[PDB]
């Protein structure tokens, strides 16, 4: 139900953005739509092996498991790409804008109320004035959840040396966003500013633990560099000999190898009132 994303440079002119929705991995009784933003157009749609998402998955794990003490279980123009199952197509924002439900009737999309919900609370979050970014739309159809490739993989080429990291949820109406996607992104450029605007934002999950208390950290280190808020408290032996523990869980935010260029992102069950992409300058 977590939603991995891996976004690297194939070579000069492309890149490759592999997703994987909690959706795409349920018994679908109709036409799913997935949208997100893209920054270049897309030349080729690939579905790829399920084994791919504990492979993506397990990268930006890995790097915050290394921030945290969890001392748990002590002893102590349209484009189109079409399938059997899915069909996709990309866009600039403004024409999905300008077409939307004969492009998404396209895609074999027929229900009425559902594209004028997307319509409504969706496709503000995917058109940009400023600059008219690409739009993906990936209708699931049933029967993609059959067999072991629910990970769609988009080959494209960045447009102005930009690369998009898909966060932007629907718009509710509580105002409120929980996330819970982990990213790993090579080939970029370190943005400060927006990565703190973002973890300042999160509220932590609970302890339930009356001491906790979420601590900011915007460290750099030899390597890399971090921007993230984690979940400390203590535990002590009331028998006496007092050793005491300093939990430090839930970390989220971004990690940035500046050595590689890579980003990993975390923001596993996380709330927020931002609902933005993260954009991102190329190397």
């Amino acid at each position: 139900s977590q939603t991995i994303i891996r976004d690297c440079q194939v070579d000069k002119q492309t890149r490759e953005l592999v997703y994987i929705n909690k959706i795409m991995n349920t018994m679908l009784t109709k036409p799913v739509l997935m949208m997100f933003n893209i920054s270049g157009p897309i030349r080729s749609v690939t579905r790829k092996n399920n084994n791919l998402r504990d492979r993506i998955k397990s990268k930006p794990d890995e790097q915050f498991d290394q921030l945290e003490r969890d001392y748990s279980d002590q002893m102590d123009s349209i484009k189109y790409f079409k399938d059997e199952h899915y069909s996709v197509s990309c866009q600039n924002g403004s024409v999905l804008k300008s077409k939307f439900a004969k492009i998404l009737k396209s895609h074999d999309y027929t229900d009425k109320k559902s594209i004028e919900a997307y319509e409504k609370y969706c496709l503000p979050k995917l058109v940009d004035e400023r600059n008219d970014y690409y739009v993906a739309v990936c209708v699931l159809k049933p029967g993609f959840e059959n067999g072991s490739n629910q990970v769609l993989s988009f080959e494209y080429n960045p447009i102005g040396n930009k690369v998009i990291v898909p966060f932007a949820h629907e718009i509710n109406d509580t105002g409120l966003y929980e996330y819970d996607v982990v990213a790993y992104v090579d080939s970029v450029q370190f943005d400060g500013e927006q990565f703190e605007e973002f973890v300042q934002s999160l509220i932590l999950p609970s302890s339930f633990k009356n001491s906790e208390k979420v601590l900011y950290y915007n460290e750099a280190s030899k390597n890399k560099s971090m921007i993230y808020k984690a979940l400390e408290f203590t535990t002590e032996s009331s028998w006496g000999k007092s050793e005491k523990y300093n939990w430090k869980i839930f970390c989220n935010g971004f990690i940035y190898d500046k050595k590689s260029k890579v980003l990993y992102v975390k923001l596993h069950n996380v709330t927020s009132a931002l609902n933005k992409n993260v954009i991102l300058n190329t190397i």
